[PDB]
C-alpha cells in the first residue's frame, strides 16, 4: 500500500514542504496567518508541497485519508468578522484564482463561486450570492462555495477549534467532527466521489479570506494528516 | 445542547467513571486487560458507568458522536491468537450474554451470534459459523457478530492500534479510521440508524474473548469520547 | 492521575448525567428551577449521577477540583424572598432529609441543622435558629447550616451571580469568590478536611428549599467542574 | 468598597492600559509574546498600567481578588524549552532588575534569586540555584524564585493552558487552580500576607526569561481581573 504520512505541531517560513500563496505569514510562535489584515480583498492560501495520490489510472482504487487540524479565527476591532477557512483539495498545479475578490470566494473560486476543488469550509459570513444559510456554517464544497450540505455552527472569537476528518473509499463518504470550545462537537458527512471529481495526484491545503469591510485573523495552528492507498 | 464529554489517558480499579464486566483486570500500567489467559471461553468487558442519551423521543434528534481509542493484542506462547475485541453500544442494562462461548461471540452475542448492540469489531480469528472473511478484518455489527460490513486488516503483535469513529446523526454514517504500526490506515463506514436499532439510553464499552485454544492479550490503552444532542 | 470533568451550559429533563430529586424542574429555556412555588416547605436538588473519588483509602490521597456555576434568585410577589441555594458534597448514597421542613435547612439538614455534607451556601434570610448573621451572607457549611464561617452578602433579585470554588488537597482550603451584579467580588476560604468529613465516594451538587411565607425562584443557569485524584 | 475590574480578550502594543518591559511583542493574532527566541537572556514584561491599592494604612484592610488568564509554552528548533512564565504583583515602580540574566531568574529577580515580588511560576526548568523540583511545576513565590510551595506539573507544547487565582484577604490565602490540555486540574495553594510583602498600590503583570540555549515561545492569550477592597 502507497502512504502519504505528516505531522505539523508548528509552522516556519524557511519549509519546503508548504507552499505558501497570496498573504500568508507565519507568526513567531509557529501558526500561519492565511489573510493581511491591512489588505483589501486579502487572500492566503497553504499547500503540503508533495502533491498525494488520490486514485490510481492502473487500479482505479481511491485513498481513504484521516487528517486532523487546529484553527483560531479571532475578531479585530472595527472590521466585520469575515470570511472563514477552508480546508481544501484541488489539482497540483492549484493557485488563487486570477483576479480573486476574496470574501464569500473563500480564495478557492471566481466571482460566481466556482472553481476545481472539494472542500470543508468554516464559514463566518452569510452571502446570498452563495446561497450561504442564514448563520455560521460547516460546509461541505464540491467545485462550488455554493456548498453540497451545510450545518449550523458558531465560530467563536479567539477560541482553539479542532476538526478531523475521515474520507472512506469505499463508501464514498466525507465526515467531519468539530471540537468547539464550549466542548459540543458538530457533525457533517457528504457522500463525495474524489475520483470524478478530482485529478490522480492532488494538493490539500488551507485557504482564508476578507473584503474591503469583512476581515478577522485566520490562524492555522496544527495539522496531521495520513491517506493510504491500495496498489493491489 | 447536550454533551457528554471524557477522557482516559490511563485506568484505575476503583474508578467509578468505568464499569467492569466479566474477567476484566487493570493492569499496574493503567491498561485494562479484557481476557483472562488462564481461563477457557473468557469473556471481559468496560464499560463507560454512566448511561448516554443517544437519542429523544420528545424532540426525535438523535446524538453525534466523536470518539477515539487506542488498543493492543498480543500473542501468547501455545494458543491460537484469538478472538479480537469489539467497540460496542448496547442497552444500559447490558450484561455478558448467559453462558457465554465468548470466542467468535466477541463476549457481545449468543451461540447463534446475535444480541442487541451496534458495534465496530477488530476481528482477529475467522469464524465460518458468523460468516467472517478469510483474513484478520474490521467489522461493523448491528445486532449480530455476522458483520452487515467488514474490510481486510492485520492484527500486529504488540502493535499498539489508534481508532477514530465519527457517527454523523443527520446521514447516520459510523465512519471508523484505523491507524496500524507500519503508518498505514484503515476504513469502514456505513450507514446505521441508531435509533432503530438502539434505546434512547445507551451504555457504551469494549468486549474481548478467547475460547479453549484461542487465547490473546487484549489491551485498551486510553479512551476520549464525546457525543452532542440537540436539544430543541 | 484521576480526573472527573464537565460542562453544562443549559439543562433538559431525562439528562441521565444528573440526578433530579424533590421538587426540581428543567424550564424551557434551560435553566433548573429548584423550587416549587406553589409548593410548603419546598425542597428541590440537582446532582451530578455519576460519583466523584475525592480520596482513596488505599493511598491516602485526596482530590483537588475547580468548579464555576451561575445561579439567579428572584423575588415572587406576597412570598417572602427565601432561603437561598447551597452548593454541597455529601455521600453518594445522599437525599433530601426524611420529613424536611425545608426553609432555613436548605434542603440539606434536620431541623436541628445537622447533616451529612460539606457546602457552599447563598443564604438570603436570617435563622435565629441556626445562629445565621443578620444579612444575606455567603457561608461555608460542614454538616451543619450553622456555618463554620460566614461573609456578608446582598443577593439581589434577577441578577445572574457567578461563582467560582477552588479545593486545594495539599493545604486542604476550600476557597471561594462570588461575582455580584454591581461588580464588585466577595470572596470567603476556610481549611476544611473532606478526607476526615466526608466517604472516598461521594456526589456533587446543588440545594434549595423554602417555607409556607418564604418562596423565590431558584435558579442554576450553568456548571463546569473538573477534580483530579493522584493515583498509585 | 473599592473595586479594579479589567477583561482582555486581546491586547495591542499600542493601548495605554498595559506597560510593555524589555523584549516584549504583540502579534497581529492579539497574543503577548514575552520572550524575543534571537535575544540571548531575553526578558520580557507586561503589566497592567494603573496600580491597584491592595491594603490600606488608614483601614488596616487588605483587597480580595480573582483573576483569570490563558497561556501558551511552545517549543522550538534547537533550544531546550526554557525558563517559563510567572504572573507576579509588585511595587508600583516595578523594572526588569538591571543586568538581568535572565533564565531561572523568570526576569523578576536577581542572580541570587532574590527580588520585590509575589507571584505564581509555571517553570518548565529545574535550576538547582534556586532549589527546583526536579520536573516542570507551579510554584507560589514570595521575593524570590526559590519557591515558597511548588506542585509538580508538565508543560505541554503548543497547549493552552487557563488559570484561576483567588486570594482570600481574611485567611491571606492564595489559591491557583491550572487547567492542562490532558483535561486534569493542577492546584497549589499558600498563605501570603500582601500587607506584609508589598506596598498598598501595586503592579500586576506577567514575565517570562530565557538564556543563550534555553528558549521557548511565552504567548498571554487573554486575562481577566476583579479586586475589591472594603473601604468601611
Ligand atoms: C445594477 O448593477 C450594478 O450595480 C450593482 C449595485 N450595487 C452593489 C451594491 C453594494 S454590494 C454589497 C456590500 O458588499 C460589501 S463586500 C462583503 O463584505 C462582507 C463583510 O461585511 C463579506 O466579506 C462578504 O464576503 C463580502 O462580499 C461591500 O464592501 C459593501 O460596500 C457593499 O455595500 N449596491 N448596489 C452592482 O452589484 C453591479 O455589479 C452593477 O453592475
Ligand atoms: C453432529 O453434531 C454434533 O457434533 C458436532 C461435531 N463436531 C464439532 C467439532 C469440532 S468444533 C471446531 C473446533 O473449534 C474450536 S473453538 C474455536 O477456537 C478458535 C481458536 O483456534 C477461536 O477462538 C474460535 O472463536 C473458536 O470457536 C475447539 O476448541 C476445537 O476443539 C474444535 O475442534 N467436531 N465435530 C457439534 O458441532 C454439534 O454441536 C453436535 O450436535
Ligand atoms: C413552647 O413551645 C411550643 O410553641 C413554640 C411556639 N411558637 C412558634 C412560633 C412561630 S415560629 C416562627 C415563624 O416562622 C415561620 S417559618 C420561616 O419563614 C421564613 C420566611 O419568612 C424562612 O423561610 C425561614 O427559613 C422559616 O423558618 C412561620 O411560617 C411563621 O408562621 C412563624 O410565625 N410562635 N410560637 C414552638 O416553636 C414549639 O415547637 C412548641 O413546642
Ligand atoms: C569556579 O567558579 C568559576 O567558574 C564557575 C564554573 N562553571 C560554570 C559552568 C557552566 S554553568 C551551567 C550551564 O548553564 C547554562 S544557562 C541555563 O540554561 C538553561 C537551559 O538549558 C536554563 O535557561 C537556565 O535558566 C540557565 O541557567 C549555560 O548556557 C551553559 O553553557 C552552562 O554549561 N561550568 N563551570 C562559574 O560558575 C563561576 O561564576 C566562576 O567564578
Ligand atoms: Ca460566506
Ligand atoms: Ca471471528
Ligand atoms: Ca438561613
Ligand atoms: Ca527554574
Ligand atoms: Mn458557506
Ligand atoms: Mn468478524
Ligand atoms: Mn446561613
Ligand atoms: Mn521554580
Amino acid at each position: 500500500a502507497e502512504t502519504v504520512s505528516f505531522n505539523f505541531n508548528s509552522f516556519s517560513e524557511g519549509n519546503p514542504a508548504i507552499n505558501f500563496q497570496g498573504d500568508v505569514t507565519v507568526l513567531s510562535n509557529g501558526n500561519i496567518q492565511l489573510t493581511n489584515l491591512n489588505k483589501v480583498n486579502s487572500v492566503g492560501r497553504v499547500l503540503y508541497a508533495m502533491p498525494v495520490r488520490i486514485w490510481s489510472s492502473a487500479t482505479g482504487n481511491v485513498a481513504s485519508f484521516l487528517t486532523s487540524f487546529s484553527f483560531e479565527m479571532k475578531d479585530i476591532k472595527d472590521y466585520d468578522p469575515a470570511d472563514g477557512i477552508i480546508f481544501f483539495i484541488a489539482p497540483e498545479d492549484t493557485q488563487i484564482p486570477a483576479g480573486s475578490i476574496g470574501g464569500g470566494t473563500l480564495g478557492v473560486s471566481d466571482t460566481k463561486g466556482a472553481g476545481h476543488f472539494v472542500g470543508v469550509e468554516f464559514d463566518t459570513y452569510s452571502n446570498s450570492e452563495y446561497n450561504d444559510p442564514p448563520t455560521d456554517h460547516v460546509g461541505i464544497d464540491v467545485n462550488s462555495v455554493d456548498s453540497v450540505k451545510t450545518v449550523p455552527w458558531n465560530s467563536v472569537s479567539g477560541a482553539v477549534v479542532k476538526v478531523t476528518v475521515i474520507y472512506d473509499s469505499s463508501t464514498k463518504t466525507l465526515s467531519v467532527a468539530v471540537t468547539n470550545d464550549n466542548g459540543d462537537i458538530t457533525t457533517i458527512a457528504q457522500v463525495v466521489d474524489l475520483k470524478a471529481k478530482l485529478p490522480e495526484r492532488v494538493k490539500f491545503g488551507f485557504s482564508a479570506s476578507g473584503s474591503l469591510g469583512g476581515r478577522q485573523i485566520h490562524l492555522i495552528r496544527s495539522w496531521s494528516f495520513t491517506s493510504t492507498l491500495i496498489t493491489t
